[PDB]
């Protein structure tokens, strides 16, 4: 009846990958930071799109200055444990100048008192979401890999277990019909038009979701991701043109503060066709507010929500709903949670690969041992590993632009 | 790197009873309710059945203690064990070894989720959502949690991402405030003695007993009443706003658990700055959402009826979400290892087992060995530092074993 | 104008039939305790059937471990009368243990005070309806039947009388086209695929009503029962789905908790289609919160909701509504109330014949003398005989767990 | 087994009235206001009327007293009869011998139910939903529930599934609540004698009048106004939050029974634990479903005047649904019968028909041969225990019997 002994922690760092001062395409972390021809930056609607010089691409009104940054916790018996978000260097700035204080020399096992902390403590700049907390989100799951790695358990263990044997994945990409043939369960395409295109844009992204249907068959899902991008009406609109081809849902039509606009969009959605968003939402109350406009699903990402601490709640919210949650895909880190989820039925895998042709590992090049999907499914014995099961890619060039102590 | 800890298959689950109609009455232990003669807690307490002159003076005549305590222990293939107790006796253990059963044996000890899952969709024909059959389902989870916790070596506490405070602070339910402040307590919770059918006098009655208890307590010490279901809309609404210049903290309980309507008119008929609680008799996370929704302050679900520890963490978040508090009806160290890690329960609940509230006997006597009361009104988190719930079964107790297969 | 001369109650007994501790497959008061190769275990979605284990067959979950309890009372002049529901060995405790002292002593008359104390003494383990509210309601249907036994009436005279001449019915299995053969109205067929199945299982099942609406011709309804099984967004699809064949309602879609789920799919559901829901409900304030979702007709088993006395003031509910009610078939304890309500035009019978091609009593064979629908119609002169008009098969192996006094 | 009562058909309905316009005026009985003079019920009551000089010192004078006393006799086939009064004279005779007849006789005496709906849906054109032709449907549809108690040798309260209660505990109605204490009544209502047109005056000495038995009767014994439908919602809310200090329990009928909009305001604005009730004018479940709607706390319908004991029964049940009680105006035996049987009735109203309010004149009297009165406020449910209602009529009244057929 003798408990387990656990460290303290000893120390917190953060580097950063890519990003406006570093290296072009450093992937990672960032999604978006990627080079020259990808389809993840190719003509995709978005709040900027409508003017002519950010039309074509995303990289040119900066989708990839803050880059990734990484977070490393080590116990005071040298077991690290670290996790990868979008940040970059103001992300290591906010982490070794201010968090560090509510980390260092707490127990591994005192996560949500960490959170906590780092939450009551950046309010008065945080926003809400966005940097400040995709920042306290990389903490967050720094301080479960660490706790699993000391425990010597996966962190889906450390949650109560799998309510299934594998993960099923959707692609998110350019190519739902290749997706199909590597063995995912639907597609999701991003739109290439918005409300400024009018009629023809409308016409356009429904002509595409038309020849996926008629590429993948009636049971593979479609999706449109609209990234922020539209209003109301061009949202209803695009909503009902793709409703002949049975399109699942159309995600994120709107500025994640139009809740309002949220609420009338799902009132006006085809029968049966779901309206979602979450994954640009911050903090457990913005996802209450979420809620309550009757989305029929929200899709915090693991990384910017508030970390997995903020994740659970957000599912149990869902759950108390009668709901579905889906986390935008962010790797292991949301692959350790979902497969816990009862209400989590299938998961995101994001194409990093340029042309959607081939499974590169989502978070390629910073975590070495990085699981993909195999026939579209992550079996969950890959995933039995303690904390989350990676490393850290130390070959990548990482800078550390702060210290402290 | 580091293999994880193999964890052991669950070999066993068995079920007994003490106390209630089918053995020794008065056993104490998981049902609070089996006490002896002379007992404030059977002392002409308010009830749904108070109004008839048969069941008026005592809550066993109507026999609020024939279910009595229901003890389940799950076995490992490694042979160890984990337990908990709740009050269901004999038919919570027809429910153990003759259907729950099978979702339970041959798991992993970390498949808690699943199990619980599994026994929640197996029942939903037969439980209604709450009482005998969620009983059950909630001791079967708190005997998973207690298993895993122990074959891992560590407290339930840590498994949930540890304190979020050094210790628990309580107010003590039953008749003596007065008594419970010179033991440390926070504050005390009276149950009421007359119901809707006393009219004038029965409130004039439960006020001035609350009058003098402010008197004897001072200003700073809360007060609070337990209505245990026993009225209307408006005998509570009368109730509260002729204890209003007391400044009674809350008024608890004042309705059947299904009235979620006249909760929602009580809480907009309240005195303002009074709490209106309830939540005690509820089960299932959706019913606990149209609780929330009703308006009321803080939901008190009891870990062991409410459907367990896996279900009381989901009702934590669903209540932070709505920026409230959540305070668990005292189920000693079951919500202990809880509420510690809930930045939104900041105090809890110590229900005297004490015949007349004057000493510190333990909330589950006799059946827990080793069970920590309130060392001066407070419970600090190092007395919590031992694996699952921290405690041992009484085996010295008459446990029967009414079933087995 | 001398008043007929009234006895008390001397005795209540209980027995069971089988359940898991007697012989599985006996029938009776549960439907679901049932043999091999009956339509009722035809892979029937349910909300564990999202398992593998648990797919194919409800009975591999547990559907049939409670069995059928029989509650018999007695009178001081040895007339007896007694009624059957679901509850089995469990059930036998809550009567023999608790209830019977609410029963015993008081006047055959004393019926809805012994259900108010019923109500009153179990609320805080009943949970609002399963187990403990079937229990109540076998306790209710037995004093109904043996006050008509000594009065000398049947129920339904005792009631205030037919509105109608004899009660038509519908019939609830796999084969409407059968049904519509027998002088049945209508067929509520079972679904038999789940949200996890997605719009294979949608199409699946909406052949299935294609395929008997072809077989059956226009003016024969056609039905769904989805026994909880679903989510709002798949019985939306599902609704619209067979809404081209004129589907006449889509039945218990959701978990009886998920309340505000049913308002939103009352709002999805398409024109004309009726959403239905109650079976699974207990208790009069429960129907409250149910009948203000919206649905269109509430449907409570008078065996599970309460009892006779509480069916009465459900039929109540809905006709202050201007709506119908139309309880589940539980045979003589439906047909001797349904024959009253001027807003159930209509009944359920349900299959309990294994390939839905003849006539099997529905509580075959626990009953004698039970009378089934001929030419789809029980006429009411059939059911003009003292109580419930049957008496109870004591060839059956009725076991007596427990005894008391 | 037993073969079943053998019932008569329904041979003749008979009408008969006394008092009012076309008849000898003071008669009592049925109608409350067909009195003489110097009586307490005529003198100064506030209602719509009272605003005209002339209107404004009787009720007798715009009218109150034209309609006198409807009588039906309902006779069997076997020579029995059974018998009802209600308030309707004359024009209620051609309803009952030259409509509704045809409705009723030739049916079972069993078949109440089934008249009850017919009534109601053949005067749907003419009926107004309340008012002289629902008097009318309830007078019948009481005598029907007499002569079928007295074929069966039943009292209705044991038909009714019997009392719930040993005895009926009482209010009085009149200008004496000082004398109705000395009787042992549990408490008293006033009417009020000042109206909006009164303005500050009436308010003031309405509430003196108030202040002044609360001195005399102590603050147990409850309080009541009655404003007959005479205010509107801006005179009503002044007069209640100016009787709050002297704990006046509710307020009556303040608007007039179409002002549902009104009552919902009223309600809203009503001193914190004072109830407004209504409903004595209300008819139809339906219209009952609406005033239940607007929040008010008591229900009130007069069982000869809001459709029947068959339609009683219905609207304790929506009130019963709702949490909320009903509390029938005083309608002697038609509504003790009724009230002894619901749970959700803890008291009722004696009507004071002794001009001085000093005695106990019988509630109908001189109509109804041994009807009971309140002995020492309270009426045994043996004085109850006598077949149908249990009284006889009074022929040596000057029965009319204007119509036959
Ligand atoms: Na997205
Ligand atoms: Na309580
Ligand atoms: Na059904
Ligand atoms: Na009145």
């Amino acid at each position: 009846e003798n408990i387990m002994t656990l460290p303290k922690i000893k120390h917190v760092r953060a580097w950063f990958i890519g990003g406006a001062t570093a290296e072009k395409g450093a992937g990672g972390g960032d999604y978006h930071d990627q080079g020259g021809n990808h389809w993840i930056d190719d003509h995709i609607a978005t709040p900027m799109s409508k003017y002519r010089d950010y039309e074509q691409s995303r990289q040119s009104f900066g989708i990839n200055v803050l880059g990734t940054l990484i977070v490393e916790v080590e116990a005071e018996n040298r077991q690290t444990g670290f996790a990868v978000s979008t940040a970059g260097e103001m992300g290591c700035f906010i982490v070794e100048k201010h968090l560090n204080r509510f980390i260092e020399g707490k127990c591994v096992s005192d996560i949500k008192l960490i959170h906590d902390q780092m939450l009551g403590a950046t309010m008065y700049y945080s926003g809400s979401g966005g940097l400040v907390m995709n920042t306290i989100s990389c903490v967050d799951l720094a301080l479960w890999d660490l706790f699993g790695k000391v425990v010597g358990l996966p962190v889906y263990k450390l949650l109560g277990g799998a309510v299934r044997d594998e993960i099923q994945f959707y692609a998110t990409g350019a190519r739902p019909d290749l997706a199909k043939e590597m063995g995912f369960i639907g597609g999701k395409m991003p739109t290439h038009w918005g409300p400024h295109d009018g009629d023809a844009g409308i016409r356009k992204d429904a002509a595409m979701v038309a020849d996926m249907r008629e590429k993948c068959g009636p049971d593979f899902w479609l999706m449109l991701d609209c990234w922020m991008s539209q209003d109301v009406n061009y949202a209803t609109k695009l909503a009902h043109a793709c409703a002949p081809f049975n399109l699942k849902w159309i995600e994120e039509c709107l500025p994640p503060q139009q809740y309002e606009g949220y609420r009338e969009l799902k009132r006006n959605a085809p029968a049966g066709m779901m309206v979602t968003s979450g994954e640009h939402h911050g903090t457990l109350q913005s996802f209450r507010t979420l809620a309550e406009t009757g989305i029929d699903i929200m899709q915090p990402d693991v990384g910017w929500c508030g970390g997995l601490t903020t994740l659970v709640e957000i599912a149990a919210l869902a759950k108390s709903r009668g709901q579905l949650v889906v986390p935008h895909g962010s790797s292991v880190y949301s692959h350790h949670a979902v497969i816990t989820f009862t209400n989590t039925p299938f998961s995101e895998f994001l194409m990093t690969s340029p042309d959607c042709s081939t499974l590169r590992p989502q978070f390629d090049p910073i975590l070495l041992d990085e699981p993909v999907p195999v026939n579209g499914r992550i079996h969950k014995s890959v995933l039995d590993k303690p904390g989350f099961g990676v490393e850290l890619n130390r070959d990548c060039h990482l800078k550390r632009p702060y210290s402290h102590e």
